[PDB]
C-alpha cells in the first residue's frame, strides 16, 4: 500500500490528546457551549475500545482497562483544560459501523460497562461529564434504513446502573414516538433525533404536536449542495407549498409528546434546555476544501433552521481536531483560525435563537480515506496495523 495502516505509538497517542485539549479549547473560545468527544461510530477512539480493531500488547490493548484507555485520557485531558460541565462522550455499545464488533462479541458489554464506571468514578470525585450520548442498538448502522440493523439481542440499559448523569439516546426515535413515551419516563434522559432533523428543522414542533414529517433525502445527506440542506420545509412551509400526505413520510402514524418528560426542561453542562429533543452529530459534507472550512454560503441557514426551538441542544457534525485526524475533504475542522472564524457565526447564529451548542471533536483512524492523507503527506492511524477494516 502506498499509505500503510500504521499501529500509534504512545507519543503519537499523546499528540493526539495535545491536539483533542487545543481542539476543545479553540470551541469554547470560539463560543462553543460545550465539546463531545466522539468514540463511538467505529472511529478511532472506538477502534481502541473493540477488541476486534485493537490488538496491542501494550498499555493500550489486550485487556478492558487497557482499550480504555486512550478514551479515558482524552476525558481527563478535556475535563482538566475546559471543566467537567464543557465534556460529553459519546459511546456506541452495539455499533457495527465501519467494522465494529457489535453484539457478537460476548465481551462488549464489559467493555463499555468499564468505560461508565470509570466515567461514575470520576463523578465522584466532582468531575461529572456533562452527559453521557449512547447510541441505541436500535440502528448499530446508520447508513441501513430505519428498523434494518436492529440489533434484539442487546440494550443500553446496562449504563444506567453504572452512571448516574444525563443520558442522551439516539436511534430510530423519529418513527417510534411509543418508545420514546416509555424512555423519556426516566427523568434523566434525553433524545438524540438524527435523520429526522436533517429533513425536518422545526422537528421539536412537529414533535410536540404530533405532526406529519418530512421525508428525507439520503442522496443529499453528503454532497456540495444548499439542496437537501437548507430547502427542507417547515410544518407551516410545506402546507403552503401544497405538499400533502404524499411529501410526508407514508404509514407514521404520529404521536403529541408534548405532554411527556420530552418537553420538561434540563441542564445539560451550563445551559438550560428547555426540552429534551437533542439534535446528534450529523455530517454533511458542506465544509470547504482546502482549509475543511465550514461552509461561508449556507452553514449558518442550516443551523439556525435547525436552532429554532427555543433552548435546543445542537451537537455539531463532527469536527476534525487537525489534518492528522482527519482523511475526508468537505467535513469541517477546528484546529485553525480559517476555520474558528466561520464557527463563530454557526455559534452566534444559534445563539441568536436561544439554542445551544456542542463541537463534536472526530479523529478518524482507520476509517480515514488513504489516499487523501498521502496527498498531504499524512499517516493513515489506527489502534493497530494488523486488522483492517472490512
Ligand atoms: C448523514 C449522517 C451523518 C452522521 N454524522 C455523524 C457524525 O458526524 N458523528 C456522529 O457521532 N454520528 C453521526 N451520525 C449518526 C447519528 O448521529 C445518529 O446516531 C444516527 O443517525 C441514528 O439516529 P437517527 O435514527 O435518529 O438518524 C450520522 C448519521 C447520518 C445519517
Amino acid at each position: 500500500a502506498n499509505n500503510p495502516q500504521h499501529s500509534l505509538t504512545k507519543d503519537e497517542i499523546k499528540q493526539y490528546i495535545k491536539e483533542y485539549v487545543q481542539a476543545a479549547k479553540n470551541s469554547i473560545a470560539a463560543g462553543a457551549d460545550g465539546v463531545e468527544i466522539h468514540s463511538a461510530n467505529g472511529y478511532l477512539l472506538n477502534q481502541f475500545l473493540d477488541p476486534h480493531s485493537n490488538t496491542r500488547t501494550d498499555e493500550y490493548g489486550g485487556s478492558i482497562e487497557n482499550r480504555a484507555r486512550f478514551t479515558l485520557e482524552v476525558v481527563d485531558a478535556l475535563v482538566e483544560a475546559i471543566g467537567h460541565e464543557k465534556v460529553g462522550l459519546r459511546l456506541s455499545p452495539y455499533g457495527v459501523f465501519n467494522s465494529m464488533s457489535g453484539g457478537a462479541e460476548t465481551g462488549i458489554v464489559a467493555q463499555y460497562a468499564y468505560v461508565a464506571g470509570e466515567l461514575e468514578k470520576r463523578a465522584k470525585a466532582g468531575k461529572r461529564l456533562a452527559f453521557v450520548h449512547l447510541v441505541e442498538p436500535r440502528v448499530t448502522n446508520p447508513f441501513l434504513t430505519e428498523g434494518e440493523g436492529e440489533y434484539e439481542g442487546g440494550s443500553n440499559d446496562f449504563v444506567y446502573s453504572i452512571w448516574k448523569g444525563p443520558v442522551i439516546r439516539a436511534g430510530n426515535f423519529a418513527l417510534h414516538p411509543e418508545v420514546v413515551r416509555e424512555e423519556v419516563k426516566d427523568k434523566r434522559t434525553l433524545i438524540g433525533y438524527g435523520r429526522f432533523f436533517i429533513s425536518n428543522p422545526d422537528l421539536v414542533d412537529r414533535l410536540e404536536k404530533g405532526l406529519p414529517l418530512n421525508k428525507y433525502d439520503r442522496d443529499t445527506f453528503y454532497q456540495m449542495s444548499a439542496h437537501g440542506y437548507i430547502d427542507y420545509p417547515t410544518y407551516e412551509e410545506a402546507l403552503k407549498l401544497g405538499w400533502g400526505t404524499s411529501s410526508f413520510v407514508k404509514d407514521f402514524k404520529p404521536q403529541a409528546l408534548g405532554d411527556t418528560n420530552l418537553f420538561k426542561p434540563i441542564k445539560i453542562g451550563n445551559n438550560e434546555l428547555l426540552h429534551r429533543a437533542v439534535i446528534p452529530p450529523l455530517t454533511r459534507m458542506r465544509a470547504l476544501h482546502p482549509g475543511n472550512i465550514p461552509n461561508r454560503d449556507w452553514a449558518v441557514e442550516y443551523y439556525t433552521q435547525r436552532a429554532q426551538r427555543p433552548g435546543t441542544m445542537i451537537i455539531t457534525e463532527g469536527a476534525f481536531i487537525s489534518p492528522q485526524a482527519g482523511g475526508y475533504d468537505n467535513a469541517p475542522g477546528v484546529w485553525s483560525e480559517e476555520q474558528m472564524v466561520e464557527w463563530t457565526k454557526i455559534f452566534n447564529a444559534i445563539h441568536e435563537k436561544k439554542s445551544f451548542v456542542w463541537v463534536q471533536l472526530w479523529v478518524l483512524g482507520w476509517a480515514a480515506f488513504p489516499d487523501n492523507l498521502a496527498r498531504d503527506g499524512l499517516r493513515y492511524d489506527s489502534a493497530s496495523d494488523n486488522v483492517f477494516m472490512d
